[PDB]
């Protein structure tokens, strides 16, 4: 029911030394704004948890300047090249103390979870942590596929976090326009990464029994005496109550242990091994996936995170029934470095395949659907180029899978 967000929040070097070097009292900033940005966003169905925090109070990484726009820019590329690479996260948050040109925040829209995008940056624009809990929301709601309230959008007799401009008296609530945008969002390009439910260790924040986030130390968390609706549980203590083995998990039914041999996450391929309850824990055992370049499919491919990407499934996705992977010379057209036909990307160039990775880079099919007939035909889009690229993990011949637009041994890839 609920969507989870594991944020991540980033603070730099100006508001480091504006709160004169003291990290206790930056780090309780965050944990405050984040817990009121929780509430916000629980009318909306999603949790927020912070789950890293990294202070700049030597040097930045990123030049932080005024304008917003480059910014934005500089840290969503880092946290894609440097952060995400070390850390799982969904969304990454800069906090600043320098005074952004025209704005008090800037983020994408609909991004969320993209590896560069999944960002925001917010001006420590007030010392009150609610008002910049609303700046914070507001830059996540973008995030989330939020725009602007105009018109008829309300959220009641209340200054709605999603207005153009900061209230002076801002509230916590959302307009019901940017509800239905934030699902209609979710829903139409369900962002995958915010499914999962962070455990109580990868929550930093102090815990908090009564925030719906289960927490080191809590046996369950269903909110407020008010709002809980666990049978399993005593909102004001976060304990077990009545007849309850456990009140929280997928291996939890009715407050009890689901019986060893249930399948608790489903199988998303031969590559993914399903996992299943042990009968005496109530939680999932964490995703397994077999060995990446184990041979699946009846050979005609080899794992690949958890799924078998062979380029016949690829070619259906892209384009329907009665299209199949290409004559090999239509691959060729990948040495051109051109447009569409590249293997990969330096420095934003598009790099042409050498001879042994044409594989590796667009891919070709032929379509030979109803009154159809073009033996090379691939897919490209300038509104993101990857797609139609093959598929990394992809068999591109005989004992060899696509790495970085490589065609490579698989014995030795992985
Ligand atoms: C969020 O929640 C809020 C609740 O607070 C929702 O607000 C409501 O939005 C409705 C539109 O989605 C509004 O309805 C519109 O109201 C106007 C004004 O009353 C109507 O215009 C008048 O229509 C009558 C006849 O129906 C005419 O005699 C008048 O001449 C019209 N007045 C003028 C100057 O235009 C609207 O009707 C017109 O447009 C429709 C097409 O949409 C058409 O079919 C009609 O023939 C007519 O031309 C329309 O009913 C509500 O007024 C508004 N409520 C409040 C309290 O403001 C909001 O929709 C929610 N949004 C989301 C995202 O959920
Ligand atoms: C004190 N500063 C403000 O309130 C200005 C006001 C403003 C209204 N229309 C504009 C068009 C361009 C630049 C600024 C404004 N708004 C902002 O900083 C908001 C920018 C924004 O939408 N970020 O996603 C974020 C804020 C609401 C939290
Ligand atoms: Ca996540
Ligand atoms: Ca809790
Ligand atoms: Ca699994
Ligand atoms: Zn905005």
């Amino acid at each position: 029911p609920f969507r989870f967000v594991e944020l991540v929040l980033v603070v730099d070097k100006a508001m480091v030394t504006k709160n004169n070097g003291d990290l206790d009292k930056i780090k309780t900033r965050m944990y405050e704004i984040v817990n009121t940005v929780n509430e916000i966003y629980r009318y909306m169905y999603i949790h927020v948890a912070l789950v890293g925090l990294e202070i700049w109070s030597n040097e930045d990484k990123i030049t932080v300047k005024p304008e917003a726009g480059y910014t934005l820019n500089a840290f969503g590329e880092w946290r894609k090249t440097d952060l995400l690479t070390r850390k799982k996260h969904d969304n990454a948050q800069l906090l600043t103390a320098i005074d952004l040109d025209r704005v008090i925040g800037l983020a994408y829209v609909g991004s969320m979870c993209h590896p560069k995008r999944s960002t925001g940056i917010i001006q420590d624009y007030s010392e009150i942590n609610l008002v910049v809990a609303v700046i914070m929301a507001h830059e996540m709601g973008h995030n989330l596929g939020i725009n602007h309230d105009s018109g008829y959008c309300s959220c009641g007799d209340y200054a709605c976090i999603m207005r153009p401009e900061i209230s002076p008296e801002p509230s916590t609530f959302f307009s019901n326009c940017s509800y239905f945008e934030c699902w209609d969002f979710i829903m139409n390009h369900n962002p995958e990464c915010i499914l999962n439910e962070p455990l109580g260790t990868d929550i930093i924040s102090p815990p908090v029994c009564g925030n719906e986030l289960l927490e080191v130390g809590e046996e369950c968390d269903c909110g407020t005496p008010e709002n809980c609706q666990n049978e399993c549980c005593d909102a004001a203590t976060c304990k077990l109550k009545s007849g309850s083995q456990c009140g929280h998990g997928d291996c939890c039914e009715q407050c009890k242990f689901s019986k060893s041999g249930t399948e608790c996450r489903a199988s998303m391929s031969e590559c993914d091994p399903a996992e299943h309850c042990t009968g005496q824990s109530s939680e999932c055992p964490a995703d397994v996936f077999h060995k990446n370049g184990q041979p699946c499919l009846d050979n005609y491919g080899y794992c690949y995170n958890g799924n078998c990407p062979i380029m016949y499934h690829q070619c259906y996705d892209l384009f329907g029934a009665d299209v199949y992977e290409a004559e090999d010379s239509c691959f060729e057209r990948n040495q051109k470095g051109n447009y569409y036909g590249y293997c990969r990307k330096e420095n934003g160039n598009k790099i042409p395949c050498a001879p042994e990775d044409v594989k590796c880079g667009r891919l070709y099919c032929k379509d030979n659907s109803p009154g159809q007939n073009n033996p090379c035909k691939m897919f490209y889009s300038n509104e993101d180029e990857h797609k139609g690229m093959v598929l990394p993990g992809t068999k591109c011949a005989d004992g060899k899978v696509c790495s970085n637009g490589h065609c490579v041994d698989v014995a030795t890839a992985y």
